C-alpha cells in the first residue's frame, strides 16, 4: 500500500543526483562552469581577486583559477569538516547568506558549488592561505581525499583553484559552448572594472584576455557595430545607492538584430525579470513626456512601452544586496525593489538626456512613433 | 575575516524562508496552491482520489481537500516522526523519487508542501486514514501541535485536506489570481477524467464544479470559439507506451489570438519546452512531407517550424515517469527524451490526417506556406 516508510529522504548531495534539472542546465556543463566562474567573481566584487583564468582542458575538464581569499580549509566549529569539505558536499552552506563576507555577490542560494560537485566525476581543488596550498579531490561527489598540504606559499599569494570533470550521465552532451562561455566571460571583465579575466581552450589553442576599467558604453557599440543605433553614441547612465546600483546603454536601432543583455550581480538573466522592466517603463515615460512636451506625436497615436522596445539594444547591469531569482540558474529577477529603483533611475536619467539633446531625442521618438503607428 | 565559522549551514526549512524565489512565485502565493493542487491531482492520477475542493477563503488562507489515500500518519523508521511531520517539515522527502507509490505524478522534487508550510504563518490539516481522522497544525513552518485523533471515520472515507495561511512578507501581493487558478483547475478536470474539481472563492460569491468525460477537443474549441480554426474540428491525436503518454488538439488559426497550453503530468508548463518542440517538429515535418507530395508548396520557398508554428493553437498533455523540469514551478520541460516522443506521435498521426482529409490539409497548408511567403 502506502505507508510512511515509502516517504523517502535524499540528503548529502543526492537530491541533486536524482533531479539535477531543477539545479542546472542540462544541455551542456556550461552552467556548471559558470557556477565556479560566479564564485570566483563574487571574490573579485568584493575587492580580493583581481583575476579569473579559465581552461577548458581537451580531456573534457574545465578549471577555474582566482586570487581571491580562497575557501576556508579551517575545521567547522559545528560540522566537523574542513570548510571545503563543507561547502562542496553539503546544499545550502554557503558564506552569502547575509551582507559581510560578500556585500554585492551573485551567490545567495548556498548550492552552486555542490551543485558542480554532484554532477562531476571529478574535482581537484587547490587553496592557497595562510602560506600554505592545500589540495582535496572528490568523486562522484564523495570526498575521494584529505585536506593535503602540498606546498607553502607567500603570506598574500591566496586563491582558490577548481577543477571539475562534468559526468556526462547528466547532461545531453558533455560538450561546452566555447563561443557562450566566451562571450559570458568578457561580459564579467566588463561590468566588474579592475578584473582581469583570461580563457584558454587547450583544444582550439584559443587564448583571450579582458580588462576594461569603464567599457560598458564602448561594450555596447562594439556588439552592434555594424548597425547604426542613436544616439550614435549609447545613451548611458548611472544610479548609486550603497544598497542598489544600476548601470546601462542603451540604443535604437532602425535595422539589425538587437543585443539585449541584462545583469544581477554580475549574473547574466537571459529571461531578464524586473530591473528590465524598470528601465523600459523609466525610458518610455521619459519618451512619452519629451513626445508630449514638443508634440513629436501625431494625433491619435499614443506610444506604448512596446514601441519604444521593439527597437532597443541595451545592456543593463544591476547591483544589489539579496535579489531574488527563480531558479539556481538565476534566469529571471523577480525582486519588485528593482522594477521602481531602476524605473526612477532612468526616467530621471533619460529626461535629462533628452531635454539636453533635443534633435537626437526627436530622432529617438520618430522610431518609437512609427513603431506605434505600425 | 573569512573562516570556516563564516560558513552557514541553513537546515530544515531555512533555506525556504532566506530564499523564496529559488521555491516558489513570490509575485502572488498562486503557486503556494499548486503545490498542494498538484499533490491531489497526484492522487487522482494514481487512480486514488476522484474529488479536489479548492476554496479560497475571504481571510487570504486557502484550503484544497482530496478523497485520496491521506498522507501517512504512522511513525518513519529512520526519520522518527510521522510521516505527515516529514512531508511537512523536511526538503527533498516524498514518495515520487520511484515509481512505486505514483505512477504519473506531477511532483518530483519531494519539496511541494514543505514549500507552501516554510512560507506560511500557519498551516492546518487533516488526513482520514484507517478509520480514524488525523489532524495538526503547523505556524511559521516550525509544527505547532501534535498529530491529534480528532475524530473516526468509516474504513473508506479516506482523503488530504490542507488549509494554509500564506505569510504576507515573501509575496508582492496575498491575494490570490482567482482568474488564473480557475483557468488552471479547469484543467485538471479535463485532463483527468472522471475528477470532480471545485473551486469556491468565498470573497468573489463564484463557486465552481468541473467534470469531463471527454472533454480535451471539446475544451480547446471553446477557447478558440471566438475564432475560426482550421480543421474546424480540431485535429487530435494520442499515443501510449508504457512510460509515456501524449494527448493533444491542434488546429490552425487565420485571425485572432492562439491559445497554446501545455502540460506534462497535468502540471502547467508555461515555458513549453522539449514536449512542446517535439509536438512542433513532428507536425511540420508531417506537413511538408504533404506539400511536397501534393506540389502546393512553392519552389525556392521552404516550411520551417516556425511557419507552421507562426499560427498554431494546442493543447498537449505529456505525461510521463521521471520527467526533469528546469525549476520547482515547473515552467519549462527538459526532458530530451520527450521531444523524440512526441514528434513520432504528432508525425504519424498529423500524416494520416491529411492525407484523409485533404481539402481540409491543403487550407491549413496554405495558412503555413503564406506565412512563409513574408
Ligand atoms: N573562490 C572562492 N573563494 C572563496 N570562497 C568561496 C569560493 N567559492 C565558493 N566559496 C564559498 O563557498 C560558499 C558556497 O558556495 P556556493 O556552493 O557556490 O553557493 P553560494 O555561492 O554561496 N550561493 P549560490 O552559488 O547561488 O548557490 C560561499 O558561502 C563562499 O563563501
Ligand atoms: N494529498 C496527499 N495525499 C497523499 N500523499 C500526499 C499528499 N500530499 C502530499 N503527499 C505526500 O507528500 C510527499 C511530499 O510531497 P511534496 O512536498 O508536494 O513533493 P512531491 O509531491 O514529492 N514532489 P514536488 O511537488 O515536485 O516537490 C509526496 O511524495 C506524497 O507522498
Ligand atoms: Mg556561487
Ligand atoms: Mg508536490
Amino acid at each position: 500500500r502506502y505507508n510512511a516508510a515509502d516517504i523517502e529522504v535524499l540528503s548529502g548531495l543526492d537530491p541533486v543526483k536524482r533531479r539535477p534539472g531543477m539545479y542546472t542546465d542540462t544541455a551542456r556543463p556550461n552552467h556548471l562552469a559558470q557556477e565556479v566562474i560566479d564564485n570566483s567573481v563574487d571574490e573579485a566584487l568584493a575587492g580580493h581577486a583581481k583575476q579569473i583564468e579559465v581552461t577548458l582542458y581537451k580531456d573534457g575538464s574545465c578549471e577555474v583559477s582566482d586570487d581571491g581569499r580562497g575557501m576556508p580549509v579551517d575545521i567547522h566549529p559545528e560540522e566537523k569538516i574542513p570548510g571545503v569539505e563543507l561547502i562542496l558536499t553539503r546544499l545550502h552552506a554557503g558564506g552569502k547568506f547575509n551582507n559581510r563576507n560578500y556585500t554585492f555577490s551573485g551567490g545567495l542560494h548556498g548550492v552552486g558549488v555542490s551543485v558542480v560537485n554532484a554532477l562531476s566525476t571529478k574535482v581537484e581543488l587547490f587553496i592557497k592561505r595562510e602560506g600554505s596550498e592545500h589540495r582535496m579531490e572528490f568523486r562522484d561527489g564523495n570526498a575521494a581525499s584529505k585536506l593535503e598540504v602540498v606546498g607553502t606559499v607567500g603570506k598574500k599569494n591566496t586563491g582558490t583553484r577548481l577543477r571539475f570533470w562534468a559526468d556526462p550521465k547528466y547532461f545531453d552532451t558533455p560538450k561546452f559552448n566555447v563561443r557562450a562561455l566566451r562571450h559570458l566571460l568578457r561580459a564579467k571583465a566588463v561590468l566588474c572594472p579592475g578584473l582581469t579575466v583570461k580563457l584558454h581552450d587547450e583544444a582550439t589553442g584559443e587564448q583571450d584576455s579582458w580588462y576594461f576599467e569603464n567599457g560598458l558604453r564602448d561594450y555596447l557599440k562594439g556588439e552592434m557595430a555594424e548597425h547604426e543605433m542613436l544616439p550614435a553614441d549609447l545613451f548611458v547612465g548611472s544610479l548609486k545607492k550603497d544598497t542598489e546600483i544600476v548601470d546601462w546603454a542603451a540604443g535604437w536601432v532602425p535595422e539589425g538584430e538587437l543585443v539585449q543583455e541584462s545583469y544581477v550581480n554580475l549574473i547574466p538573466t537571459a529571461q531578464h525579470g524586473t530591473h528590465v522592466n524598470g528601465l523600459r517603463s523609466g525610458l518610455t515615460d521619459a519618451l512619452r513626456e519629451f513626445c508630449d512636451f514638443r508634440n513629436l506625436l501625431p494625433r491619435g497615436v499614443k506610444l506604448a512601452p512596446e514601441d519604444v522596445w521593439d527597437r532597443v539594444t541595451f545592456v543593463l547591469s544591476l547591483k544589489m544586496t539579496d535579489p531574488q531569482f527563480s531558479g539556481q540558474t538565476k534566469e529571471r529577477l523577480s525582486s519588485r525593489q528593482a522594477a521602481g529603483f531602476i524605473e526612477g533611475a532612468a526616467h530621471d536619467a533619460f529626461s535629462l538626456y533628452l531635454n539636453q539633446n533635443v534633435e537626437i531625442g526627436e530622432k529617438i521618438a520618430q522610431i518609437a512613433i512609427d513603431r506605434a503607428s505600425a
